[PDB]
RNA sequence: AUAGCACUCUGCAAACACGAAAGUGGACGUAUAGGGUGUGAUGCCUGCCCGGUGCUGGAAGGUUAAUUGAUGGGGUUAGCG
């Protein structure tokens, strides 16, 4: 959707339109308060730069574990969620309990979902990787038994199931990494909704300020006391790029963990 | 500074940051996400060079630390003179 250039700040605005989303208030029992941080920790110092401001938001309690095995549920509606890029679906169980889940692509009001070993192979059903059919597209992949989904949760995300060896399943992630998972962990059929999410163009600086991003100052624009890039008469770089704390920014690898290196077989390539 | 563009790092107990540690932010987020760097709507575009410094990947050839202690040479005295 294009906006007409009636003002200079509207010339380059792109929006994604979805007419099936619910327009009313969210489901009250599943909503709680959430505060802004400003990127400051309990010492009160800034630990993440460029964070502050933005619109007030409530947190929606999303069920990532899907431990209500055996009971079918029906989708009531699809909702916008300010905490994430994907849409959410309100579920209605056969015994009156209501929960939120991440909405798979194509799920509409009136569809049926469930979880467990005996669930059918339909988008939105939650089954163990040992029971998943080989070659399927999955999302919401769990890493620790019972902890819940952690991988491939954003809009348009999906992973590919490739094979099953020993007690481990082989998956390919959307970053290009190829990895092992325990076969007992769960996953969900399908790929995540709102796949047009990356087509939007903000159009102006205020749009970023609404989402809570403060401006970025280049290190080249500072003094020597503030940044290794600071200083000089006129414009000049004269240095191999580094972070404000001296760490190289172009190609230098930073992974350190040695505990989980066995679970990665084929790295995405240029890690 | 900016919307837009590009490179690069990060598979989640994430990279990164604060702190002596416990711990906290990143985020009650999960590669369409998060950090760093440069450029700066849009239109047409963005040539040659990897010798130097850096980064990434190999090699098991040469050099090299703590550790180990084979050999060789001294000091001393039983005794022989």
């Amino acid at each position: 959707q294009k906006c007409k250039p009636t003002s200079p700040g509207r010339r380059f605005v792109e929006k994604v339109v979805h007419d099936h989303l619910h327009k009313g208030a969210p489901y009250a029992p599943l909503v709680e308060a959430k505060k802004r941080t400003g990127g400051r920790n309990n010492n009160g110092h800034i630990t993440t730069r460029h964070v502050g401001g933005g619109h007030k938001q409530h947190y929606r309690i999303v069920d990532f574990k899907r431990n209500k095995d055996g009971v079918p549920a029906v989708v009531e509606r699809i909702e916008y969620d300010p905490n994430r890029t994907a849409h959410i679906a309100l579920l209605k169980y056969a015994d009156g309990e209501r929960r939120y889940i991440i909405a798979p692509k194509g799920l509409r009001a009136g569809d049926k979902v469930q979880s467990g070993n005996d669930a059918p192979i339909r988008p939105g059903n939650c089954l163990p990787l040992r029971n998943m059919p080989i070659g399927s597209t999955l999302h919401n992949v769990e890493l620790k038994i019972g902890k819940g989904a952690q991988l491939a949760r954003s809009a348009g995300a999906s992973v590919q199931l490739l094979g099953r060896d020993g007690s481990y399943a082989i998956i390919r992630l959307r970053s290009g990494e190829m990895r092992k998972v325990h076969v007992e962990c769960r996953a969900v059929i399908g790929e995540v909704s709102n796949q047009e999410n990356n087509l939007r163009s903000l159009g102006k600086a205020g749009a970023a300020r609404w989402r809570g991003v403060r401006p970025t100052v280049r290190g080249m624009a500072m003094n020597p006391i503030d940044h290794p890039h600071g200083g000089g008469e006129g414009r000049n770089k004269g240095i191999q790029p580094v972070s404000p704390w001296g760490q190289k920014a172009k190609g230098y690898k930073t992974r350190t963990n040695k505990r989980t290196t066995k679970m990665i077989i084929r790295d995405r390539r240029v890690k």
